């Protein structure tokens, strides 16, 4: 087992550092289960792409152990197609080594990329869903035979640990009660199947289920606009430009958000969800969700993110292909 420290900015970004290379260039990365790779700006993207002025570039021409393959990657974000190049270098994750390949972005959009605090991607997912089919990381340390478990989990803290992964297994220090487990609808992807998501006292969502992804990356919780247009409707939520708002003095009083997964209810009461900025009644506050259109195969699925995570440590189990989720302390 192996921890990695996590920096919690804001709610929004929980990220840790990987050092890639030897030297080890450091990375401040987000480890997300919503994807399978490994993605860092390249010391080769253009100075013109935003995201990589002020984000640190892995530098091939400065590492010994790197081992060039160039193979293009790319991915549409729906706000641009980010474009790298493959590469393979030893990339150390919580005193871990690994020789990972990775991709490099070469091209990335400013939004969202812009505003990350971290400069990467550690992609939990699993390789079916790795572009390139490039063999993720955490698939890369299982091989080594030296986690004591094949499992890794995630504690994102309440902010101030900003948050802790654990690789190998789980920190009891950081949840209580105990662990339920759902299993992996399609396995290949860290999603569960959903028995619903109520509101307070009524079940008026996702009736007959849906899908909930996992996703360790995402800031919020999420679902298809519809889903979350019902929703947010149903709080109270006025809509703002994009993430919709309700009167700071009346976050508190919005009712509870519930999602039925493995036989349990996943509540999140209203300061769960709800970023209580201030309690004035001029000041607008923000909801730790939003509408996220994903995609097939894995979209159109809801996708439980840091908000969820906050209060439910979690846990992804790889050898049972099932996921845990423990009260967060
Ligand atoms: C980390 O993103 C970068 C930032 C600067 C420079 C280079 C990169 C990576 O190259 C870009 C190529 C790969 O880019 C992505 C990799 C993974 C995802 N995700 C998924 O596929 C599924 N679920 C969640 C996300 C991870 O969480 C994210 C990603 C970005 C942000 C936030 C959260 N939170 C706020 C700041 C931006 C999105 C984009």
């Amino acid at each position: 087992t192996s921890s990695v420290i996590l920096t919690n900015y804001m709610d929004t970004q929980y990220y840790g550092e990987i050092g890639i290379g030897t030297p080890p260039q450091t990375f401040k990365v987000v480890f997300d289960t919503g994807s399978s790779n490994v993605w860092v700006p390249s010391s080769k993207c253009s100075r013109l792409y935003t995201a990589c002025v002020y984000h640190k570039l892995f530098d091939a021409s400065d590492s010994s152990s790197y081992k060039h393959n160039g193979t293009e990657l790319t991915l549409r974000y729906s706000t641009g197609t980010v474009s790298g190049f493959l590469s393979q270098d030893i990339i150390t994750v919580g005193g871990i080594t690994v020789t990972q390949m990775f991709g490099e972005v070469t091209e990335m959009p400013a939004l969202p990329f812009m505003l990350a605090e971290f400069d990467g991607v550690v992609g939990m997912g699993f390789i079916e869903q790795a572009i390139g089919r490039v063999t993720p990381i955490f698939d890369n340390i299982i091989s080594q035979g030296v986690l004591k478990e094949d499992v890794f989990s995630f504690y994102y803290n309440r902010d101030s640990l900003g948050g802790q992964i654990v690789l190998g297994g789980s920190d009891p220090q950081h949840y209580e009660g105990n662990f339920h487990y759902i299993n992996l609808i399609k396995t290949g992807v860290w999603q569960i199947q959903m028995k619903g998501v109520s509101v307070g006292s009524s079940t008026l969502l996702c009736e007959d289920g849906c899908l909930a992804l996992v996703d360790t990356g995402a800031s919020y919780i999420s679902g298809s606009t519809s889903s979350i247009e019902k929703l947010m409707e149903a709080l109270g939520a006025k809509k703002r430009l994009f993430d919709y708002v309700v009167k700071c003095n009346e976050g508190p009083t919005l009712p509870d958000i519930s999602f039925h997964l493995g036989g349990k209810e996943y509540t999140l009461t209203s300061a769960d969800y709800v970023f209580q900025e201030s309690y004035s009644s001029k000041k607008l506050c923000t909801l730790a969700i939003h509408a996220m259109d994903i995609p097939p195969p894995t979209g159109p699925t809801w996708a439980l993110g840091a908000t969820f995570i906050r209060k439910f440590y979690t846990e992804f189990d790889r050898r049972n292909n099932r996921i845990g989720f423990a009260l967060a302390r």
